[PDB]
């Protein structure tokens, strides 16, 4: 905080001297990566006649009488050395360098590209591009200091830079994979008169303009389905959803992909989802043999096994479990395993996750879900009491879901009435039901969180994968 | 509502007969546009041996004894005729067609591609893909009925389909224009502990997980600037912002582009913005001679004039107006023109919009703004009392803004303290100021609303350009 005071004094002194420590422009000719790419093998201790204008954050300084060295680091982490020499710039210029420049300062330098006894610019000219009032921390940054000051994390930790660029490359890879298949990206409302399309409690805000509460969307699904009714063949939306969470490690704001494809079933969207994930790994990561932080390697290449929920649970419990199995039977199994109340569907999913889910290692689709827990998904084409839903588990993590969508408006109203009754202490989404009543062609939806994808591919947590986590 | 009851009866009858009016799948081989593209000139009244599976919404029907014709319309508005003939399908099939199929119903038909005495499929086979419980309206759709039921608007009005696809093509064109220049797209928070980076009242919501109010972002600007400090060279974010409006025709939710570029000034971002807009028109519209709904044509090709606010206002008022001109002088001019209170900057902008702004027709940049109204923009490099801001007016509409960004953390704190004092009845964004104190390289930001862009290019209002406007 004394170092704060001295940097603040240098700013005021620089101003007073008619020097400008926040100039509007410096004439930067090249990024440092550009200069590096244009001199891959310069014979050591040799000079060239490529004059450049570079700019960079001084991350290392090493002074003497007649010659000061610094490492400039460009924003991407590329480095170039500058040398401030009595012979080439003023004695005044050299003294100003020594008096004026601190670690963290952004500096412009103009000069000739050379190699040292290390690629360097021997300066004719330099100025401050931006005076840092706070010194950089060093081996001096806690996990939650990183998240409270991502801007400092990105300056000092190369891994923060690579994670930031990987998320961007992953999101781009997804847009590329879907646009190549003819998906159009749509923008549906964030503020809704009622938030539907998932199981979660909404955030409420007061509209001045309508003197009512509006709800931040929990999911785009009901609006994307209106797009299907409207004649979109292939649609997706990649954007924030909001779940007002209470005792939770799941973030209240997170980026979600949803896709809808007409004249396909959950079987089709299962294939597309595998291909999309494999294409994202190829584009953004460069391999399907994923390196993890424990030094392990997770293979997502080839075909992925599919299992059914009721059969795989039957095999794990050693008895036949079906959509007919009573709640009292299932409650007794749950008790025997040491586990708003008891529902057939909720018990099937809980016992499945507890017995089969925890065991899964290779990438696996589980399909054919209980009707009670899948209000928006079509009843199975041949199997009584299940719906056409899959969940994809990749490296143990619940990653993605796909459905053969319910288009029958009368079944859909019944399912919403069941839900409305069950949480009564009861208005339905009548506009959504109205859209289904105009006719929705058969279609398949998917959902996949971007942070879950990055975690499944890399082992990084939500606190590493989102630029600016809540705090 | 009787037509509702009859459609509902046909659904129940179809179910009872073991027929499925919402089948999970039909085997569609081709889109209708595909079939059209594969038979551009079939000699009229001739048969081919291309069997197809098509599916489409029956938008026109014309029945007889032995032969029923229908127009299927694919989601994109492409049409193909089907012919249901006693000779090729059952007598039973023909009667079921007549009894079972209504306008708005989605129907699959399998058969041979032929031309009529008009491109058609002569059916071997048909089924319902989705039974419509509500008939389509016709010349029967009010402007706010269109917006309350966009899904019906997209079915019946080709222009709704073309506007929906144009917005998507414009947003894609922008991503393409910025990615081609090396801009990375980032995701910054929507929910903030305090909403900054623009002049507007925020929406508030209660966090359960933190028992505090959070604020929906009014702008990404302060987080994008943290990205610049963090070493991003070129960043953009294309996403919703939220302004809690009261007496307003400006929407509470709207999609905004912001871009930031290091080592450029407002002069650089002015060029990029023109090029970006011209590239968007080229990609999404196909011309720079923009057709408007009044039949007029607006030319956005070539170079755009730039004017300065103080000089252009001086010429319009017939006296020299400068950053020194007093509020009392300006108040008197405002009165003479028949116009939380009186500020020098607010009066300059109001008199400029009233005298020069209203006159502009050709695309025009106005630059060099009053310091009081531009708290985040750098003081001008040579002109005392103005900031490096431009506003672009295109076809009379205020479209876009660009700034030479303020990086001086001490000037920035002063400007925030001025604002905080002026609305006191006073906490600053200390984390944002902290980021500037680590050092932000010189950079230029822009802002441009997607609905304003579409309006400036097309003459369409916000109620036409957003898929699902609030209602
Ligand atoms: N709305 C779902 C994703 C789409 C699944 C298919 N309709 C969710 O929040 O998980
Ligand atoms: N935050 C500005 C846009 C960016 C202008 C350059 N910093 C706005 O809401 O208009």
């Amino acid at each position: 905080p004394e170092q704060f005071r001295i940097r603040r004094d240098k700013r005021a002194r620089l101003l007073a001297q008619g020097r400008d420590p926040y100039p509007v422009a410096v004439p930067r000719t090249h990024t440092l990566a550009e200069v590096r790419a244009a001199h891959p093998d310069l014979p050591i201790d040799t000079a060239t006649e490529d004059i450049v204008g570079v700019a960079g954050r001084v991350i290392f300084a090493r002074n003497s009488g007649k010659l000061c060295f610094a490492t400039l680091q460009d924003g991407d982490g590329t480095q170039l050395q500058v040398m401030i020499s009595l012979d080439k710039v003023g004695q005044a210029a050299l003294d100003a360098w020594k008096a004026d420049v601190d670690l963290g300062d952004i500096v412009y330098v103009h000069g000739a590209v050379i190699s040292s006894r290390e690629l360097s610019v021997l300066a004719d000219c330099w100025r401050i591009a931006a005076k840092s009032l706070r010194p950089l921390p060093v081996k001096e940054m806690s996990e939650e200091s990183r998240v409270r000051q991502r801007y400092v994390d990105l300056i000092v930790r190369p891994e923060a830079r690579a994670v930031a660029r990987l998320r961007i490359a992953v999101v781009r890879a997804i847009r590329t994979a879907l646009q190549r298949r003819g998906f159009l990206e749509v923008e549906t409302p964030v503020l809704q008169t009622l938030a539907g399309g998932a199981a979660a409690r909404p955030f409420a805000t007061h509209s001045n303009a309508l003197d009512i509460d509006l709800y931040l969307r929990i999911a785009p699904e009901l609006f994307l389905k209106r797009c299907i009714v409207g004649g979109f063949d292939k649609v997706f939306e990649l954007n924030r959803v909001f779940r007002n969470e209470g005792d939770s490690t799941h973030s209240p704001e997170f980026s979600m992909l949803e896709t809808y494809q007409t004249y396909g079933t959950y079987d089709d969207s299962a294939v597309v989802t595998r291909e999309l994930i494999q294409e994202v790994a190829d584009e953004a990561i460069g391999t399907r043999q994923l390196p993890l932080p424990d030094g392990s390697v997770y293979d997502i290449d080839g075909e992925w096994a599919t299992i059914q929920m009721y059969p795989s649970l039957s095999v794990a419990l050693g008895e036949e479990i079906t959509p007919q199995t009573t709640v009292d039977r299932l409650r007794g199994i749950a008790d025997s395993l040491g586990l708003r109340g008891f529902g057939h569907g909720k018990l099937i999913e809980e016992l499945w996750e507890r017995t089969v889910g925890k065991s899964l290692s290779a990438p696996t689709f589980v399909k054919d879900f209980p009707v009670q827990t899948t209000p928006l998904t079509r009843q199975h084409r041949s199997i009584p009491g299940v719906t056409e839903k899959w969940d994809l588990y990749l490296r143990g993590i619940e990653l993605a879901t796909g459905y053969s969508e319910l288009s029958d408006p009368v079944v859909q109203r019944e399912r919403f009435a069941d839900q409305a009754r069950a949480a009564a202490a009861m208005v339905l989404d009548e506009d959504f039901l109205a859209a289904l009543e105009y006719g929705m062609p058969p279609c398949t939806g998917t959902g996949m969180g971007i942070d879950r994808l990055l975690m499944s591919l890399t082992g990084l947590s939500i606190r590493e994968t989102v630029l600016f986590p809540i705090v």
